[PDB]
């Protein structure tokens, strides 16, 4: 049924359509001239209902499918299964920061033209921010994994602030713990594949909770389904409110092309070549097609940006269309959202090389497996913290000293390249996932 | 068993008059100046835990209540008994605010007297508020509605503050979201049912979850039959400590008696002419005997002046006294009590119509529904919010741009008049509960 | 199997005794200066990490052991168990203060000394403090008791700060309630007991529910178990990172070597005579082979400095290696770590007669009752709150009006006297816990 089953697609990609010509018709014709800041809310809130529906859902989808995932195959397969799809998910995204290496040392988008100046962009406030530690991040990070309380970590996150405890002389600042708003998805993530190892240890005392979680998860698909059939309206008004905040007719286009287009193009190849012949290579099993199986999360992603909102679409749309294993889908599909971020390491390098660019800085060879490693461990790094969409290329930046001065410029146009790194993190998890499903199933 | 049937009953009501006495003798014999604030706080402290044991409990209760109730009727008779319960709470909270208009016009409450002095009530602090604008109250309706995380909707609900992020030129205060305190038993609720129609949709997988729920619900009732021995004690102290909080020798009572005599016959005759009136044409069954199988939820609202507290003790006293549905009374009662608030438009639309009477205002025809259909959407408005007992009347006057000069007035009042709203509010929720119970029967 | 089963037992030994160690050689060798803030974070960072991995269980464990054993036994035998429950705490908290009375009366380590001198330790920010009332801090135990919510009672508690709204005349600070940070663990725990009275109370439709939270214990009881193979290594660098915070070369010790004697001396007295004499006396069973079965949690307690964390790993070893009863320990336990604190009691009786022998105060009888009766209720005081970790103390000087100008001495040396205070506390736990099954066996 080929007319009933490609609707949703059909209709998703009419939306993103649609909602791009909304906005530029609307700012065309005077945009917040004739909006004004009330009817900018209004006009946006769909975009934030279907946002707000989105992460409603994923704690529970996460913690139940980790616990009902976890606990269908004993502790061997599981581990083996857990170490091959970590070792997958750093080897795309370090070859994910390879290539944006490769496209920016090549495109040269730091070349110089109008993008040499940022007076207006930092204008002095780019220095100012946090500062976060390189250690201090990692020590975050391995506690917002082993979360302090479970309940808390529903909905916070530790951030370990500076404060400026060393008057005795030498005024140094000093970390303090506290914690902050965000969800702990990657603790979550840890205590629910621990307690289904817990239940699979146990053996008829659990099948009444494996049966309870189960039960759970497939209800919040149910609901998943109707969340999937309102989204389309939500990406509409939501791209077309992110257009209209601020004009797109071609000055930052005509700014940062280079930059723009060396993201965009590394996402492609990353998402287009690389990715789909790993999948060919070991599955030998259609990779374009399983692509277009996914469509809407992927569309979904685009309008969203965010990842971990685009899940629970995901993972129905994976378990329904495609011939995925349910039980693999729920083990992998949430560790890729949270652990897999090959777009953002690829344009947080691809950043780093053009700030690095302009000036005309070295980075030979030392500083290129530099940039890369710490890519690789801040794909995780900004994993846990929502906030920090771009945040982390500061403490980057700080590790290996370079110009700081004009981070600002990219916050401008954020909003556009952080959509299609979404769009490649879901599908690297996606690829992971029936890479080790065929795996398994072999 | 009339006298262990009736102990209840009389020990509430006996309650209710020893707290009154006990205020009014200690206030006589010297109150705070014999009592001092530690005293004052070990007095209502009584009224204060009974308020926290009925509060521990709405969350349990509601969402297991409904996740029990709506899974128990398939999904078309379910939207079909949601909708009729809508019309019913609509109708009755509009007819509510029209008996308000109507007495309040009739015995013109705002005459010349010394109700027109205002210095002292407002002394320049009423005008400054956050004045929040109607359209951000319902987004964040509709944001409280469909929440972020349910953890957090646990005890936090979407309040959208304005700050002054406009210095670029004409300073105009935008609007920020930051969540505060306060539970969202209205995105709780609807989440609720949602995942009870999910589960409907389900089959076996859903009759584990389904026991589950109404075990817990079965659990939680009987921890209700407990603090509902414990209430009259509690009633009884905080009525003393709410009129010793401020004397009530009749100053006040002299001051605003025609305000206070208007709100409190319009409460009456909703409560005792309308909503029997439309029972008994309904049903065909004897509503002031029903009326009296609930006396203790009612006295328990005039105590407490919260609607979400007494709902426990409400919905235990209609699915064991009167011959109420289980399944009906669990899915109804919850959402009349997040929704229904016919004594709050009422006391709402008397108000402004109040402080109108005074200085001699027109509101001929288009003000008057005005004042009603948002007194009528106000009804759900103020619901999410637990701090904002007489606060929406603001926001109305800024819609309709009346005299705010003297809204102070009430807040010395609010104690006593919005506890005749209670008990009106959850008597609209039981009479439209047995409506629907028999039309579901029929 | 002696030489598996004591493995653990060696190991954390082993690992007190090497932290003890490495902190001191680390000291001597240089310490701060050769380490800096940030490897000093990284140091102790598996000691944070131990304690998060403790605290994110107690939750899980505390109230599902709770509701799988108050619904083990019929509600009068739980009445009687907790009844003499909480009659042996009440009586072993008393002992304990009255020997340390007798302690610090008689060794006298308020002598003149190097300890007369305060003005280092204190330097005038003693006296400020929030000075809660002991009135306000039994309101804040009996609201924390009954909370207000269930889910904030899992990360928070109610704290009474004091502003100042008299500005009317003569200004005196006035109570207000905000909810601070801290688990509300003994509200949690009365909810958990009703809960479970309430399921027994049921019947046929309770022991899903009951199948669910013992499931649910016995799953966190797992995870348990990894959390115990991991602690020796969090002790010995816990240990050795709050040896290497401060020197410990004997400056503090030969300051204050009688009161930390004395202490010390009071702990192991109740721990090793009273408490052993108790067990001996009633169930006529080796109390020392059974103080040796549980030396793993009391060595994470000295490590850890929390009775709360802990408490998970006695809780395996107790229902493990000892052969207590699964239900009485499950009631039993989780009540003696939120109320018994014996060695709590002791050091803050002997804290108050050191400061009061300074100085030379009377303390004949009367105060003596007064500091007895304070410290027994303060037992269950400070339980609430963890941040009290001899807060506590200055609220009985309020009331019995000693001098507080040099509370601060102790806040030097708090790290080293309430680490064998949580080590008699657990102890004192599990002691009832056996004489209870003894009782009930019979
Ligand atoms: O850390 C993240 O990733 C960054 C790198 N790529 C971008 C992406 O694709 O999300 C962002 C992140 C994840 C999720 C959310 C999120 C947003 C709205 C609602 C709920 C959650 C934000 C930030
Ligand atoms: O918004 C409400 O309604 C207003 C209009 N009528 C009044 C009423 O009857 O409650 C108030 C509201 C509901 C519930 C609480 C509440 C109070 C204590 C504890 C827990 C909850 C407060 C305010
Ligand atoms: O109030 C308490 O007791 C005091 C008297 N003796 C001491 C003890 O043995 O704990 C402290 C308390 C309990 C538990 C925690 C706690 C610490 C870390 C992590 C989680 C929890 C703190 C303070």
């Amino acid at each position: 049924r080929c007319l009933r089953a490609n609707l949703l697609v059909l209709l998703t990609v009419v939306a993103v359509v649609a909602g791009v010509a909304l906005g530029l018709g609307v700012s065309g014709a005077g945009g917040a001239l004739a909006l004004g800041p009330e009817r900018l809310s209004a006009f946006v809130f769909p975009g934030e209902l279907l946002l707000r529906l989105l992460r409603m859902i994923i704690l529970p989808l996460v913690v139940c499918s980790l616990i009902g995932g976890a606990a269908s195959l004993d502790p061997g397969a599981l581990g083996r299964l857990g170490a091959w799809a970590l070792l997958f998910f750093l080897v795309t995204t370090l070859l994910a920061s390879a290539l944006g290496v490769g496209l920016a040392l090549a495109l040269q988008p730091g070349a110089a033209s109008a993008a040499i100046n940022a007076s207006v962009g930092a204008a002095g406030s780019a220095e100012n921010a946090p500062s976060k530690e390189v250690l201090d991040s990692f020590l975050d990070l391995a506690r917002n994994i082993f979360p302090s309380n479970l309940v808390s970590a529903a909905f916070r996150s530790y951030s370990t602030t500076y404060e400026e405890r060393n008057i005795t002389g030498t005024r140094v600042k000093v970390p303090v713990g506290q914690e902050v708003e965000g969800m702990n998805i990657l603790g979550l993530v840890v205590f629910a594949i621990v307690f289904g190892v817990a239940l699979r240890k146990l053996g008829p005392e659990g099948e009444l909770l494996i049966r309870f979680f189960n039960s759970f998860n497939e209800a919040t698909m149910v609901l998943v389904s109707w969340i999937m059939w309102y989204a389309p309206v939500g990406i509409m008004f939501l791209v077309a409110g992110k257009i209209v905040e601020m004009e797109d007719v071609g000055l930052l286009f005509a700014r940062l092309g280079k930059y723009i287009l060396c993201c965009l193009l590394g996402h492609a190849i990353h998402g287009l070549l690389v990715l789909p012949l790993i999948y060919f290579l070991f599955t030998r099993k259609n990779p374009y097609r399983f692509l277009w199986g996914i469509v809407t999360p992927l569309a979904t992603a685009f309008g969203t940006s965010s990842s971990s909102a685009t899940l629970p679409l995901m993972m129905k749309c994976v378990e329904e269309n495609n011939g995925v294993a349910k039980h693999i889908s729920r083990f992998i599909l949430p560790i890729g959202a949270t652990v897999n971020m090959d777009g953002a390491a690829l344009f947080q390098c691809v950043a780093a090389v053009f700030i690095a660019q302009l000036s005309q800085q070295s980075l030979d060879f030392v500083k290129i497996i530099t940039i890369l490693v710490t890519a690789t461990a801040s794909s995780v790094g900004a994993a846990g913290i929502p906030a920090g969409g771009v945040l982390t290329l500061a403490i980057i930046l700080e590790a290996v000293n370079l110009p700081v001065d004009h981070i600002s410029l990219i916050l401008a146009v954020d909003w556009l390249v952080d959509r299609s790194c979404t769009v490649l993190n879901v599908e690297g998890d996606a690829l992971g996932a029936g890479l080790l499903q065929n795996y398994v199933d072999r």
